C-alpha cells in the first residue's frame, strides 16, 4: 500500500497472449520487468528471465508474435529458481533491506491471476509474497485519465496511444515493448496533469474457509475436497464461504462444486479455467445460477 517502487511485470507463456493469456494452461516461458521509482519519477533498465517449462512446446502462434528461440529456453532454469531469481534482483536493485517498499504493476489481470498463481500451485511452487498483491494499471489508469476508454477496451497500446506516445513495439520485440511503454504510462500518470497516487492494490486470497458470480464445477476425482477446488481457482477471490462440494439426491458427493467469487471479473476468469487440469482430470467450468449455492452452504 502507497509503495515506494511499482515493479512493472509482464509474463509470456508458450501459447496464447492478449485476451486469452492464460486460457490454454501453456506454461510461463519469458518474464519481463523494470522498477519504477515513484516519487523520483524515475524508471529502471528492463529486466527479463527465461523460463524453461516442462514441455518445450510453443504454438505457432507464439512462435511468430514472440519470436522466442527455443534454444536458449531449453538451457533456462525453470519456474521455481526464475521467481527466486526475480525476486533476489528486485530486492537487491530496490535495496529492500533498508525497509523501502514495492508491489508489483501488470497489464490487467491475467498476469497474476491466471498465469503466476495456478502455475505456481501446480508445480508446488511457493511464490514470494509480492505476487499476492498488485495494481492493475488499466484500471489505475481509469481513475487517473478522464475520456479514456472502457476498462474492458484498455490495453497497453490504447493506454499509451492516449497520452500521446509512440508504440514501441515497431522496435521492441514483444513483452519488453510493454513493459516499456508501461513505464512510460506510469511516469505520465504520476505527474502533471494527473498527479495519480497508487494506494491499496488488489489482492490475492491465499486463506480458505448473485448469479453472475457463481461457476460450477464439474468432474472432481472421488477424493477432491474442499481446499482442492480452491487451489483449482487460486489467483481467484472467492468470496467467504463462497466454495462447496455439490452432493446429489442420496448425499454421495456428485463431482461437482459451486463456487461464488467476489465479482463477474473473477467468474469470467474461472471461465476461462474450462477443462484445465486437477492432476490429470479435465475440470469442466460452467456458469451456474445463485438460488443453488444458498441450498448448498
Amino acid at each position: 500500500a502507497s509503495p515506494d517502487y511499482l515493479v512493472v511485470l509482464f509474463g509470456i507463456t508458450a501459447g496464447a497472449t492478449g485476451a486469452k493469456l492464460g486460457s490454454d494452461e501453456k506454461e510461463l516461458i519469458l518474464l519481463f520487468w523494470k522498477v519504477v521509482d515513484l516519487a523520483n519519477k524515475k524508471v529502471g533498465q528492463l529486466h527479463e528471465v527465461l523460463v524453461r517449462p516442462d514441455q518445450l512446446e510453443l504454438t505457432e502462434d507464439c512462435k511468430e508474435e514472440t519470436k522466442i528461440d527455443v534454444e536458449s529456453l531449453s538451457s533456462a532454469s525453470q519456474l521455481d529458481q526464475a521467481l527466486r531469481q526475480f525476486n533476489q534482483s528486485v530486492s537487491n536493485e530496490l535495496n529492500i533491506g533498508v525497509g523501502t517498499s514495492f508491489c508489483l504493476c501488470t497489464d490487467g489481470q491475467l498476469h497474476v491471476r491466471q498465469i503466476l498463481h495456478p502455475e505456481a500451485s501446480k508445480k508446488n511452487v511457493l511464490l514470494p509474497e509480492c505476487f499476492y498483491s498488485f495494481f492493475d494499471l488499466r484500471k489505475e489508469f481509469k481513475k487517473c485519465c478522464p475520456g479514456s476508454p472502457d476498462i474492458d477496451k484498455l490495453d497497453v497500446a490504447t493506454m499509451t496511444e492516449y497520452l500521446n506516445f509512440e508504440k514501441s513495439s515497431s522496435v521492441s520485440r514483444y513483452g519488453a515493448s510493454q513493459v516499456e511503454d508501461m513505464g512510460n504510462i506510469i511516469l505520465a500518470m504520476i505527474s502533471e496533469p494527473y498527479n495519480h497516487r497508487f494506494s491499496d492494490p488488489e489482492r490475492v486470497n491465499y486463506k480458505f474457509e448473485d448469479d453472475n458470480t457463481v461457476v460450477r464445477a464439474r468432474g472432481l476425482p472421488w477424493q477432491s475436497s474442499d481446499q482442492d477446488i480452491a487451489r483449482f481457482f487460486k489467483g481467484l477471490n472467492i468470496a467467504k464461504g463462497g466454495a462447496a462440494l455439490c452432493l446429489n439426491a442420496q448425499g454421495r458427493r456428485n463431482g461437482e462444486a459451486l463456487v461464488r467469487f467476489v465479482s463477474e471479473e473473477h467468474r469470467d476468469l474461472a471461465l476461462q479455467r474450462h477443462k484445465h487440469h486437477m492432476g490429470t482430470r479435465y475440470i469442466e467450468v460452467y456458469k451456474a445460477t445463485g438460488e443453488d449455492f444458498l441450498k448448498i452452504a
